């Protein structure tokens, strides 16, 4: 699924992400349109053999299980494939592991070099949400 961008804030902000671990809805938004472009189903390897997952581009490397990053983690506990729901359930959850982890949203890297510090609250701009 390709979420719009209100659609995919609402979303985001009814499975609980506005605000999580202080990252407002327009950072998980930004997060998820450069990592994924809001394509719940976007799938990135990466130069190391793990793999990026769905709309937040979760890693295989430690989050979840896609059976082919050896060494890897699984620590949302949840086969990478979840990751690429339309629901998006599976990524917030996972990624709201992810965003607890210590180094906040600079997990995700695009979200650390194209939505940190920027005037995230554009991406709820006229949200009803």
């Amino acid at each position: 699924k390709v979420f719009g961008r209100c659609e995919l804030a609402a979303a985001m902000k009814r499975h609980g992400l506005d605000n999580y671990r202080g990252y407002s809805l327009g950072n998980w938004v930004c997060a998820a349109k450069f990592e994924s472009n809001f394509n719940t189903q976007a799938t990135n390897r990466n130069t190391d053999g793990s793999t990026d997952y769905g709309i937040l581009q979760i890693n295989s490397r430690w989050w979840c299980n896609d059976g082919r990053t050896p060494g890897s983690r699984n620590l949302c506990n949840i086969p990478c494939s979840a990751l690429l729901s339309s629901d998006i359930t599976a990524s917030v959850n996972c990624a709201k592991k992810i965003v607890s982890d210590g180094n906040g949203m600079n997990a995700w890297v695009a979200w650390r070099n194209r939505c940190k510090g920027t005037d995230v609250q554009a991406w709820i701009r006229g949200c009803r949400l």
